């Protein structure tokens, strides 16, 4: 009788963890549905060598158990697994929210990205530790099993096209922050994909939207709701 939204985190994060103003300020009101994907959180599925095609089955299998509803997908994990489902079932989601999230990048601007990760235990014990404790040790082999997917096979996993985004039969917002341009000028120039994808900037925010400006993260997904879900 309540709509439900599922919530999609980026990688190494949670469900719980990018989310968490989230699912404070809209449980209660909806049902909702943190993801953990494989290999990450409490998830109880370790990350898969073809990464992207079983975090995807995963996460078709769980509105398919909770039932249709709303989709948020962050960064270029969630985003794009978000995007596919949507994409490939739409019989499973009612609308669809992509947020610290480019389509159309280069595969070696997105490569460049992902070595950022490159030796990240090594470099960032702290970082390292929460990593244990938020996903077990297997967060290591999480990482490897991401980074070698999109290594192998950038189209059909990490990348997004603008005109497949406008391809979507449910109603869409792209959710960024003003801080990286790449990410700002998507959620500027999606109404000009040429479907009813709607973006939104939020000022103040970077990459991690929901985090970084909670209370404006909410209003937009919200006042996008009203009108999508009306």
């Amino acid at each position: 009788e309540t709509p439900t939204v599922y919530l999609v985190h980026g990688l190494l994060g949670t469900g719980h963890g990018h989310f968490a103003a989230q699912i404070r300020a809209w449980h209660g009101r909806l049902r909702t549905v943190p993801v953990d994907l494989p290999g990450h959180g409490r998830c109880r599925r370790d990350a898969a060598e073809d990464y992207f095609d079983d975090a995807l089955r995963y996460l078709v299998a769980v509105l398919e158990r909770f039932g249709p509803g709303r989709l948020i997908g962050a960064s270029y994990l969630g985003g794009p697994l978000a995007h596919r489902c949507a994409a490939t079932r739409p019989d499973l989601v009612s609308s669809l929210v992509l947020t610290g999230f480019a389509p159309d990048v280069s595969r070696d601007a997105f490569l460049s990205l992902i070595a950022g990760f490159e030796g990240l235990a090594a470099q960032q014990p702290a970082l390292a530790a929460e990593y244990e404790q938020l996903h077990g040790t297997r967060w290591k082999r999480t990482l490897d099993a991401v980074t070698g997917h999109v290594e192998r096979d950038f189209e059909r996993t990490a990348l997004v096209r603008a005109a497949d985004v406008a391809a979507l039969t449910v109603p869409t917002l792209v959710l960024n922050g003003s801080l990286k341009s790449v990410e700002r000028a998507a959620a500027e120039q999606a109404p000009g994909w040429g479907g009813r994808v709607r973006g939104r900037v939020v000022p103040g925010a970077g990459h991690l939207v929901g985090h970084d400006r909670p209370r404006e993260f909410n209003e937009a997904v919200e006042d996008f709701w009203r009108t999508a879900h009306d």
